[PDB]
């Protein structure tokens, strides 16, 4: 190439008239930000590209019900709380259970909670909320149970059925500027493809009409084994593709563990993740780290780092300072 002449210049009259990143080639290390929301998951974070998930962005987070999303989203919750800030839950669902956000990490005595009468609210309490500049995170628990005034009320709006995708299209539209200028993240819960399931692949085509346009990442989650420990259903392994990433290149793939009622697993994402990256060395079952070991059986070993946090920080470390 030479080729490589006015393609430079285009894309760069690409990200000046449509947004920043819209077009870019899938082998990049792209600018690296100074504010971002780690998820949880090392693994899961540098899929993402920028350790952590965009701020001032909405976030579609979708998948089967035990998956992952909501364990997720209050990770990625308990940490803009620990950055000192203030997150939202605006939830539709009502199946929010406080002693496991607190056991993962959330402060929820001052954790906002809206408990919605009509989708048409829900967005609009979810947005004169946003346009505070108060909230660095906020959460919306179910796509789909955001339900029009009109269709609950039994009758009472316009433009008939198939309306709830205009309450979507019309409210996402204002909460972008609103977003964009606040560095306010919102996560949207989207309850229901994920390669390996197989038996057909669901029944008509969205992943939020107007939220699969608006996203600037959407996650992918699906549950691909449950886990156990010669005892029970300890947990489960979760696979997160992410299908869409507007602030570095998509279809990134992410695998973590997440442990029932303890939620994901550090530890266990820092030894699959330490190793693959030759920082960690497996010989005889033996998680040895440069020289000293860890543990016999890699749950043994999750465990070790659990007790040893000093040196499992220092393996977070030389792996997010070996790629960003
Ligand atoms: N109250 C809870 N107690 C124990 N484990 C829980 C609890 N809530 C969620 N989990 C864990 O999260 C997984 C499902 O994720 P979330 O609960 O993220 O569902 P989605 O995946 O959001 O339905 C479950 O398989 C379980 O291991």
């Amino acid at each position: 190439p030479d080729r490589e002449k006015a393609l430079e210049l285009a894309m760069a009259q690409i990200d000046k008239n449509f947004g920043k990143g819209s077009v870019m080639r899938l082998g990049e290390e792209v600018r690296q930000p100074i504010s971002v929301i780690p998820t949880g998951s090392i693994s899961l974070d540098v899929a993402l590209g920028i350790g952590g998930l965009p701020r001032g962005r909405v976030i579609e987070i979708y998948g089967p019900e035990s998956s992952g999303k909501t364990t997720v989203a209050l990770h990625a919750v308990a940490n803009a709380q620990a950055a000192g800030g203030i997150a939202a839950f605006i939830d539709a669902e009502h199946a929010l259970d406080p002693e496991y956000a607190k056991k993962l990490g959330v402060d929820t005595d001052s954790l906002l909670v809206s408990q919605p009468d009509t989708g048409e609210q829900a967005l609009e309490i979810a947005d004169m909320l946003v346009r505070s500049g108060a909230l660095d995170i906020i959460v919306i628990d179910s796509v789909a149970a955001l339900v029009p005034r009109a269709e609950i009320e039994g009758e009472m709006g316009d433009s008939h059925v198939g309306l709830q995708a205009r309450l979507m299209s019309q409210a996402l539209r204002k909460m972008t500027g609103a977003l964009n200028n606040s560095g306010t993240t919102a996560i949207f819960i989207n309850q229901l493809e994920k390669i390996g399931v197989m038996f057909g692949s669901p029944e008509t085509t969205t992943g939020g009409k107007a939220l699969k346009f608006y996203a600037s990442v959407r996650l992918d989650v699906r549950r691909i084994e449950t886990l156990k420990d010669g005892t029970d259903a300890v947990g489960n392994r979760t696979r997160v593709k992410v299908v869409k990433n507007k602030v570095s290149p998509p279809f990134k793939q992410a695998e973590f563990d997440i442990l029932y009622g303890q939620g994901i697993s550090r530890e266990g994402s820092l030894i699959d993740m330490g190793v693959e990256h030759g920082f960690i060395r497996k010989s005889g079952s033996w998680f040895t780290y440069e020289g000293e070991q860890l543990g016999q059986g890699k749950e043994n070993a999750r465990k070790f780092l659990l007790e040893n946090t000093d040196v499992a920080n220092e393996i977070e470390k030389k792996i997010k300072e070996k790629l960003g």
